[PDB]
Parts: structure tokens; C-alpha cells; sequence
RNA sequence: GAAGACUGGAGUGCAGAAGAGGAGAGUGGAAUUCCACGUGUAGCGGUGAAAUGCGUAGAUAUGUGGAGGAACACCAGUGGCG
């Protein structure tokens, strides 16, 4: 009984994270990659991602909702399979806003591998 | 070598120009980490594959607030100063 959600998507080069939330930041269902019962690096394909992103969808339906709102994080391939699967399970969104974070030459990162 | 004379060298004067040149003090935003509190449940992270590791004493995710430190995205250019 609650509309006009927001779904979070964290999908990066090992696994991919779907968040449903409600307007305001308080969960509703959640579903991963590897929650569906996958292996490890089989996690990053982008069938996974359609998959979580379905189950995803079907757990939010669960308790009903019409719209909502996607954020997009995270450098994975699993970024289409997700949205495409929302828009077809029945959801309609309004816009799709990325939100990868980027400092300002903040901290230092890690080092190259291979050396 | 000595005594004179002259501006091309050199320097000053007068009028403009540009610049991450140097030292001192104050301030700003993005991001990471930690802490506290709401929602929520079984994984998260990682690799060529894994595992060590964190997690039901409740993570990862998401929203709010607080602490502190370092570096300054776009401008940015075989551009500039020394
Ligand atoms: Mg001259
Ligand atoms: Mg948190």
C-alpha cells in the first residue's frame, strides 16, 4: 500500500544490488545477484542482474506499488538487464539519474596492479 | 698606460601588460573512513578461478546527523612563471 518508490541499482564489475525503497529512504525488498542462489564471478553477468532485478520487481509488487525511480551506480554491465527488466515488469519510471560518485582529487587510490 | 670626447653594450627614468614565482593567516565544496539513530533481510567483498576476511551479537544497501585528516574534478591548452 505504498506508491511512488525508488529503486537503487549497485551494479559493479562483481556483483550487481537492487534496492527498493520508499520515497524517503526506508526499505521495502531487496534482491542480489548472489541471493538467487549464484556462484561467485558468475554474479557480474548481466542474465544475473535480470534475474535480481526481476525477483526485485516481483517482491515490491508484492506489497504494491505503481511507479518509481531509478539511481545508478557503480561501473558494472549489468545496468541495462536491470532497467529493462523494472520497465517490464509492469513499473513505469519517471527518470533514470546516475549518481556515481566522483571526488574532487579527493583520497588516493589504490595502487596499479601488476607491479 | 695617462688625459679627453660619443652612445650601439649596460643600467635608471616615464607609460602600459601578463603570469600555478615565494612566505604568512583565514575560508570552501565533492569524496573516503569512523560513530549514533530510522527501514530492511541473508548474504557482502574478491579473483583467471578461489579462499582468507566482514555478517543473524545483523551486515552489504538506503536516509538523517556528528568527528577528523589529506588532496584540490570541470577551467586544462608540445598554455604560463622561475
Ligand atoms: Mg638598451
Ligand atoms: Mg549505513
Amino acid at each position: 500500500n505504498i506508491e511512488s518508490g525508488i529503486a537503487h541499482i549497485r551494479s559493479t564489475f562483481n556483483n550487481t544490488i537492487v534496492m527498493i525503497t520508499d520515497t524517503h529512504g526506508n526499505a521495502l525488498a531487496w534482491s542480489s545477484a548472489g541471493s538467487l542462489g549464484f556462484k561467485g564471478s558468475r554474479k557480474s553477468t548481466p542474465f544475473a542482474a535480470q534475474m535480481a532485478a526481476e525477483s526485485a520487481a516481483k517482491s515490491a509488487q508484492e506489497h504494491g506499488l505503481k511507479t518509481l525511480e531509478v539511481t545508478v551506480k557503480g561501473p558494472g554491465s549489468g545496468r541495462e538487464a536491470a532497467i529493462r527488466a523494472l520497465q517490464a515488469a509492469g513499473l513505469e519510471v519517471t527518470a533514470i539519474k546516475d549518481v556515481t560518485p566522483v571526488p574532487h582529487n579527493g583520497c588516493r587510490p589504490p595502487k596499479r596492479r601488476r607491479v
